[PDB]
C-alpha cells in the first residue's frame, strides 16, 4: 500500500507530472501534465497522500502548495471528465475527492481510481506537452495503457525513516539522544536548503563567543527552515526536514552545534555547517544530541 | 569573591548606578552616576566581570552594550583622576582597565580598586544627579565612605545556576535530560522577553498541523532572543536566558512544546507559552527535555 507522504507523480509513458495549473487555489483550476527538473522543488507538482480510516488503499491528494485537492469534476464516470483542484479537507467523505491507488500491472507504477466514479486518472492519449489534459477515465487495474499509469516518486521521509538514517551513520556518540518533533517531513534538495540559508541572513552573522556562537547558527537555521516551510506552502499535515545536531570531538575535549539534512535516497544524513553552507559527511565531531 | 557575570553596580549612599554616558563607545566616554528603574534593562549600566587569570580578586569591566571597558585616565593616582569606557580586551594586562573589587566593611557591598593606581571608585561628593562625575580617588580597604561603595547587583546567571532553577521546579518529568549550551546569562524581565516575542512576529503566527506547530513556536522564540541578543550588545562572553522545553501531559498522552524564563530572584524557572504570550507557573506538562 503506498504509504503517507508526499508525491512528485510522474506518468510512467512520458516524463510528465501531475501540476496544478499556475499553483492555483481557485476552485476548477486544472490539473495537467508538465515538464520537470529532477533534484529541484517543483512547486505545483507535489501531492500530500492522506490514508482515509477503514478505507484501503483510498486517500486525498492535496497540492502542498495550494492547499487544495485533486478532486473528479461532478464525480463523473464519463471518459474525459476534467481532474482539477478544489476546496476539500484531508478526510473528506467527499467521493470526488477519494482516490485508490494501487499498484499497476507493472509492479512499479501506480493506478489512480476515483472512489465515486471507478474512472481512472489518465494523461490523455499520452501528450507529453506542458498544459496536456488530466481526465478520468475508463479502464481497468490489470490493463498495461501507459495512459493511465504513475510513478508515485517519495519525496518525504516519516520519522521513522530519518531516525534510521541518522541510526546507520558512522558519526553517531555512544551517548546520542534524539528528539522527534514531527512526523513526517519534505527533504529539501540541497540547491533549496542553500537558497534557504541564504535568505536567513546567516552567511553575513559574525562567530562571537557565546552571544552569537556554534548554537545560534544552528538553531538560527533550523528557525529558518521552518519560517520557509510556513511561508510557502498552503497544505498542513508535513514539516520541512532540518535537524540540529551538538557533537563532540574524537578527543572528547570540544563540542559543536550544527545541522543535517538527508541525502537525495532519503537513506543517509549529510551535515550541514551553518556558519559557511558547507555539507560535510564527516564534519568533525560525533553528535551526543539531536532535535528536528 | 565576587563570580564573573554581569553586574548592575548602584552606590551604597544614593541610588545612582555606573553609567557609561550615551552607551557611547568613543573613547574617553565619561563614566557617571545616573537614576535607574529596576526590573528594566538598563541599557547603559550594566557590567560585564571577567576575573583575571593568578589574580586574586581582579577584573576587567566590559560595559555590555558599548563593549568598552571601565579605565582610569593615564592611571593616575591623583584624586579626581577620570574613570572613562576606553576600547581594550577581556585578559588585558593594562593596569589602566584593572580592577579589584572586593567587599566593603559593611560586608555588603564592594569597593573597587584601580590595579595600578591604587585608588577607589567614587562618586564625587556622593551627588546623586544625573551625569555626576566618577573618579578615582584615594582610599582605603575598611572606612565607610559610601562615595566609594557600591553594590553590585547580579543580572546573570551561570549556567549551574540555570541547571539548579530547572531542578528544583515540580514539572520535570522523571526522564528529563537538559542540553547547555552557553556558560553565562542574561536574565531578561518578563517586559523585555514580551517585547522580543512582540517584535519577532510570533503573535501573528497561526498554528498549523506540523508545519508550524509548537515545536516551530518555541524554536521561532529562541532564535528571535538569540538575534536580539547579537544585535542589541557589542560586548562577547554571555548570552541571554531563553529555554525550549519538550514536555508531557500527566495521562501520558500528549507533548507539547514552550519556552522558559528565570525569576526576578533568579532561584526557579517561569513557562512561557509562545503562542500566546502567557507566562505560567504550571503550564501542564512536565518537561522530558531542555534546551538553552
Ligand atoms: C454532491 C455535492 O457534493 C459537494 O459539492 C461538490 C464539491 O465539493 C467540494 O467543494 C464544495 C464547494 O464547491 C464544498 O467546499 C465541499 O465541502 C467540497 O467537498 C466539488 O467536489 C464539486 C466539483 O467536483 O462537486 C460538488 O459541487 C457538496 O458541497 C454539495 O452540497 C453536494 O453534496
Ligand atoms: C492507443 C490506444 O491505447 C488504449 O486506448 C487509450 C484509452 O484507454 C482507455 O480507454 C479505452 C476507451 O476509450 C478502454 O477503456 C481502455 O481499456 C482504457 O485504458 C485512453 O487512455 C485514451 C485517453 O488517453 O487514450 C487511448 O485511446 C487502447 O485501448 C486502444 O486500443 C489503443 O491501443
Ligand atoms: C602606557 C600606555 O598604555 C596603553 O595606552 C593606554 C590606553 O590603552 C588602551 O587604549 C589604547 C588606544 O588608545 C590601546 O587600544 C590599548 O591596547 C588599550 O589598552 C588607555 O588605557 C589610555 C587611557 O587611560 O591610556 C593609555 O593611552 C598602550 O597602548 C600605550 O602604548 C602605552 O603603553
Ligand atoms: C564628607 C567627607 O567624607 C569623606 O571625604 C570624602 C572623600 O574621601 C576620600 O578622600 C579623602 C581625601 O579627599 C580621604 O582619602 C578619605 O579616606 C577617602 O575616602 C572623597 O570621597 C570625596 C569625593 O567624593 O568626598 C569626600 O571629601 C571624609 O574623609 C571627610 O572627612 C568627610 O567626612
Ligand atoms: C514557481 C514557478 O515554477 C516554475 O514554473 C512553473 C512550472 O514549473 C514546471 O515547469 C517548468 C517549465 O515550465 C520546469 O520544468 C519546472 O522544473 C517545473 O516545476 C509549472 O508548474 C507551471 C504550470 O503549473 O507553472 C509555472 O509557474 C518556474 O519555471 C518559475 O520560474 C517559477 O519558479
Ligand atoms: C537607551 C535609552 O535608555 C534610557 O535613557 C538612557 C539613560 O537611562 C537611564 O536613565 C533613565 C533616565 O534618564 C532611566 O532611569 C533609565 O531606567 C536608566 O537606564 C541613561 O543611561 C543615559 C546616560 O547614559 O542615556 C539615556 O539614553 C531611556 O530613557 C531612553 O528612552 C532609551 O531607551
Ligand atoms: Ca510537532
Ligand atoms: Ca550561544
Ligand atoms: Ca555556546
Ligand atoms: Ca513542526
Ligand atoms: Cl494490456
Ligand atoms: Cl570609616
Ligand atoms: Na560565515
Ligand atoms: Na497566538
Amino acid at each position: 500500500s503506498l504509504r503517507r507522504g508526499i508525491y512528485h507523480i510522474e506518468n510512467a509513458g512520458v516524463p510528465s507530472a501531475i501540476d496544478l495549473k499556475d499553483g492555483s487555489s481557485s476552485d476548477g483550476t486544472p490539473i495537467v501534465g508538465w515538464q520537470f527538473t529532477p533534484d529541484t522543488i517543483n512547486w505545483h507538482q507535489l501531492w500530500l497522500a492522506e490514508p482515509i480510516p477503514n478505507v484501503a488503499d483510498t486517500f486525498t491528494l492535496c497540492n502542498l502548495f495550494s492547499g487544495t485537492y485533486m478532486d473528479l469534476y461532478n464525480g463523473s464516470s464519463e471518459a474525459g471528465t476534467a481532474v482539477n483542484g478544489w476546496q476539500g479537507t484531508a478526510f473528506t467523505t467527499n467521493p470526488h475527492q477519494l482516490w485508490t491507488i494501487k499498484k499497476s500491472s507493472d509492479g512499479t507504477s501506480y493506478k489512480i481510481q476515483n472512489y465515486g466514479s471507478k474512472t481512472f486518472v489518465d494523461l490523455v492519449n499520452g501528450d507529453s506537452s506542458d498544459g496536456a489534459k488530466i481526465a478520468g477515465w475508463t479502464g481497468t487495474w490489470d490493463e498495461g495503457n501507459p495512459h493511465q499509469k504513475w510513478y508515485f516518486n517519495r519525496m518525504s521521509v516519516s520519522s521513522a525513516e530519518a531516525q534510521a538514517a541518522i541510526a546507520r551513520n558512522p558519526h553517531i556518540h555512544g551517548t546520542y539522544r534524539g528528539y522527534i518533533l514531527d512526523g513526517e517531513y519534505l527533504v529539501l534538495p540541497n540547491a533549496t536548503f542553500t537558497q534557504i540559508w541564504k535568505d536567513s541572513g546567516l552567511p553575513g552573522s559574525k562567530w562571537r563567543e557565546q552571544i552569537y556562537d556554534c548554537d545560534d547558527f544552528a538553531i538560527a537555521m533550523k528557525a529558518a527552515v521552518g519560517k520557509w516551510g510556513a511561508d510557502s506552502w498552503k497544505a498542513n499535515g508535513f514539516a520541512i526536514f532540518c535537524g540540529v545536531m551538538l557533537g563532540v570531538n574524537k578527543a572528547g575535549d570540544a563540542a559543536h552545534a550544527y545541522n543535517f539534512t538527508l541525502t537525495k535516497d532519503h537513506a543517509d544524513i549529510v551535515f550541514f555547517e551553518p556558519q559557511n553552507g558547507g555539507y560535510l559527511n564527516d564534519i568533525g565531531y560525533d553528535s551526543y544530541m539531536a532535535f528536528y
